[PDB]
DNA sequence: TTGAGCGT
């Protein structure tokens, strides 16, 4: 129901990196990594929007393994 | 090049 953030990914990540790593989990709808507009290099977090809630926090109950980090997924502050 | 944090 809610965007989740995800801290501690790699830098050469990217978004389409994460649909296929996330799309193991459930419905994923979207996907942005921020990055500088100059660039274009990834601060190194972002943000994932699920369909079901099932999915939400299985992915928010563990920590996950991309591009050979550990990556936390949180409840963000709007 | 960098590694806690929180979205043009």
């Amino acid at each position: 129901t809610s965007d989740l953030i995800v801290l501690g990914l790699p830098w050469k990540t990217t978004e389409q990196d994460l649909k296929e790593y996330f799309s193991t989990f459930g419905e994923v709808l979207m996907v942005q990594v921020k990055k500088d507009l100059k660039t274009g290099h990834s601060k190194g977090f972002g943000f994932v929007r699920f369909t079901e809630y099932e999915t939400q926090v299985k992915v928010m109950s563990q920590r996950h393994m991309i591009g050979g980090r550990w990556c936390d997924c949180k409840l963000p502050n709007s």
